[PDB]
């Protein structure tokens, strides 16, 4: 049974056989539809023999296959390697090839994001050697520069070592490896990024000294084989931070404004063949809007668009003197521009759809599918100026993939 | 199975357990979701035999005698077997006004891709079910027309034509909307006026309409009764009003020759009741700015007049990263909401009326249990994260009474 999409402003269809090939669940009925829920049951995360092997052979299959080697004697003794290996010990280990291709293709299957056309290039960094939290700190200040690469930024994953019994997990206990500290005042307004003010107080707890800035860049909090979680500092050296100016508004600079160079998300969860990798940093670079609208303008966030209208002299009495939506156009155009000019690397809204859907054409072509979440592929500002606005998008759940997981501080057992 | 929608911005939660109610169906599975097909098989609409018409029937009179508190009443049971005798007999049966006047408002409130249903139960119904032919019909839209504009204070209102009955004899009006600028192919291949239209604008004329051939011409009336072929109508000009689009800031912007008419009449749905189907349902409200702004005017397949308002705002439309179309698109949609609010004609912002559509979710989800929501239609199409819809979850669920899509009468007209 196949399937069709369309593009409602060029009339180009396209026909979908990959959904078939969708094992997990979208949390949809035939009588409701959560397409906009943020966390539905089914993308988040304790494993036994019961339903492993079928979760391997299913991975290897496509390994083989994706290598054109399906059916053949490495194959079928691979099978029979990771079969033995399962039921005397209850997991088994990826080899590299594998690990390199499920991370890949984790990537190729996140639904959700618009960057996939650079799934294929993606460098990947093996760190299931690493058994400290030390260890950690070090693998993890390898890949920032490696993907920094002094503003020429290049994807990149590490991989620390698999779930075993749940009770040894690896976590990065940030959200992502550079963010910015927030800090509730007790006059009830918030000093840096609200949005880190609860894992801000546990750094702080933990021991950390905070200078109480407004862009603070957060240290490591990493746990290593489920014990309890260390601070580390991230040499500041390693950390490239633009300076926001706008091109025309002099004013801008004086605001105090800035932001880190490398998107670099830590706290997902990447699951390949049933193993569960809960600790796996990724990074690439940034889409503008990430920073100017959602970063900055978000009222949950700095929200910074009072003091931006207000520097330019807009009719801010009346919602519809579109004043929000003014000064929200000026602040992505300066950080587009603080980034270029420092030459790191970023993308526009517009370029980033554009490719989005160059890359779900080929991936119809050559694959038979892309599945894609419009709520979260469509930018949060000019929405329908972009094309993938008028794409129709089928969203269903391949494996390997990327998964929510529950904070570590609300699930750990402290050992003191 | 009590489903919870979180708002991220607020973290209030709603506990949705209307949805238990839902009759038809999404278009999803597990295992795929297609909340962003624009038309699934199940939210467009022959025959309906005397075995599913009486459960439709049973269960909106059910629902209706609940909302008057007189679920399994006297007037209820009487109803309910009044009903079943005459679908036993004549093979349909008639609704009371009372209960059409409910079903109209319950189709608007359920329509989950309106973002505009907090005015829901002040739609002012106009019961077009005595007419027999196009001329009546012409009569009937113009009442509308003039009752909706009301001087630019803008008022809701549907009005409500035969029920089909064997599916020979379908009152439709062929306009998608009441209002609706022409479109022309040109020698050249490009298109004057509005392309989305060149279709229609061409089968009025390919026959009988004369077209004007200008930028903003109104499109006639195209009006089918009981099954005949249609008929030509022009709406009088007086009663068609318009505003011409200048902006507060940049008075060359009035150069520019745009206007859009006042009122948003679709006429091209269907609308379910109890188990009867409305095939000409012309309904109307105001516009929201963005409709015409970024829709009408910035869509590539449109106006586009992206490219002129950049240019004579003298924007560096050499890169994407100058974000001159985000710049231009801003301003165009500033002058939309200028020039309305200037002639006094309704009008709401994007962010006014989304804010409305929250306060209209917590009264649903307080008075009702529910209120079913499609985000990828609530969100407006610019600004969308600086809008609180954004970052409010909905639960997505088909309720009836309901507006329905049906083909396009020259597709289908036995001619
Ligand atoms: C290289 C440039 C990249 C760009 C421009 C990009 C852009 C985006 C954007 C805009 C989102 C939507 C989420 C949000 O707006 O908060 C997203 C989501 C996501 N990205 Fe990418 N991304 C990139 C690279 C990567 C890489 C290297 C990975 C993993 C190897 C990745 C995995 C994901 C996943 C799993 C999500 C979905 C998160 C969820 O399901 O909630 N992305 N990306
Ligand atoms: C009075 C002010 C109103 C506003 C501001 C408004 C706004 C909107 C908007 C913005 C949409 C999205 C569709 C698009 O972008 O083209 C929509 C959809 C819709 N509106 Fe409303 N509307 C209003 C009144 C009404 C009335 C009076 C009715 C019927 C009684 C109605 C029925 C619908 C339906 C059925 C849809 C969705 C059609 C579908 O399912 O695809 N609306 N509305
Ligand atoms: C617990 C509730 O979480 C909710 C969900 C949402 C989480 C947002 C989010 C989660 C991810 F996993 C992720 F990958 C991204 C993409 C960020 C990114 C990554 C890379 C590599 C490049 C790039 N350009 N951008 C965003 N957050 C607002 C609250
Ligand atoms: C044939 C292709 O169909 C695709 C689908 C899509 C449908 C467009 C559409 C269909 C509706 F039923 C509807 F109600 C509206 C809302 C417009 C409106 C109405 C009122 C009363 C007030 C107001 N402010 N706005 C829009 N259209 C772009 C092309
Ligand atoms: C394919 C996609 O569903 C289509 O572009 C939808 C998206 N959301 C929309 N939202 C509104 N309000 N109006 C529309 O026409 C659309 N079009
Ligand atoms: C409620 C809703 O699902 C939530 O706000 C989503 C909407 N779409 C999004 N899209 C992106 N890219 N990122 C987000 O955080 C969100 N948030
Ligand atoms: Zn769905």
């Amino acid at each position: 049974r196949f399937l069709k999409v369309k593009n409602w402003e060029t009339d180009v269809v396209l026909t979908d056989t990959l959904h078939l090939k969708s094992t997990l669940e979208t949390g949809c009925t035939e009588h409701i539809c959560m397409g906009s829920i943020m966390l539905p049951s089914q993308h988040t995360r304790v494993r036994t023999k019961d339903q492993l092997f079928p979760l391997a052979k299913e991975f290897l299959d496509q390994y083989y296959s994706s290598i054109k080697r399906f059916g053949s004697k490495a194959h079928m003794d691979r099978l029979e390697e990771v079969n033995k290996e399962i039921e005397s010990t209850s997991t088994y280990q990826l080899k590299d090839t594998e690990l390199i291709y499920g991370a890949k293709h984790a990537w190729r299957n996140a639904s959700r994001c618009v960057g996939r056309i650079q799934w294929s290039k993606l460098q990947v960094f093996d760190a299931r050697d690493c058994t400290t939290a030390h260890g950690m700190f070090n693998y993890i200040c390898n890949h920032v520069k490696y993907a920094t690469n002094k503003g020429n930024l290049r994807s990149a994953i590490t991989i620390f070592p698999q779930r075993t019994d749940g009770k040894h997990d690896f976590r990065v206990w940030n959200s992502q490896l550079i963010r910015y500290a927030g800090y509730k005042q007790p006059d009830g307004s918030t000093l840096g990024d609200p949005a880190n003010v609860q894992f801000t107080e546990i750094c702080i707890q933990q021991g950390w000294k905070a200078p109480r800035g407004r862009f603070d860049v957060l240290p490591l909090l990493l746990q290593a084989n489920g014990n309890d979680p260390e601070l580390f500092q991230i040499p500041p050296e390693l950390v490239l931070e633009v300076p926001i100016r706008h091109p025309k508004f002099d004013w801008f600079k004086d605001l105090g404004l800035k932001w880190y160079g490398l998107p670099a998300v830590s706290n997902m969860l990447l699951e390949i063949g049933g193993l569960e990798f809960s600790a796996c940093p990724f990074s690439g670079w940034y889409m503008g809007t990430e920073i100017g609208v959602r970063d900055y303008c978000d009222n949950s966030r700095y929200n910074i668009l009072e003091e931006v209208a207000k520097k330019m002299d807009l009719d801010m009495r009346k919602t519809s003197s579109l004043w929000k939506d003014q000064a929200l156009v000026e602040i992505n155009i300066a950080v587009l521009y603080s980034f270029q000019s420092d030459k790191v690397t970023i993308v526009d809204h517009h370029s980033a759809t554009e490719s989005f859907i160059k890359h779900m054409e080929n991936e119809y072509r050559c694959r038979g599918g892309c599945p894609a979440d419009w709520v979260w592929i469509v930018p949060p500002m000019s929405g329908s100026i972009t094309p993938v606005f008028h794409q129709e998008m089928l969203n269903y759940r391949l494996t390997p993939s990327f998964e929510y997981q529950p904070d570590p501080w609300n699930t750990h057992v402290w050992k003191g």
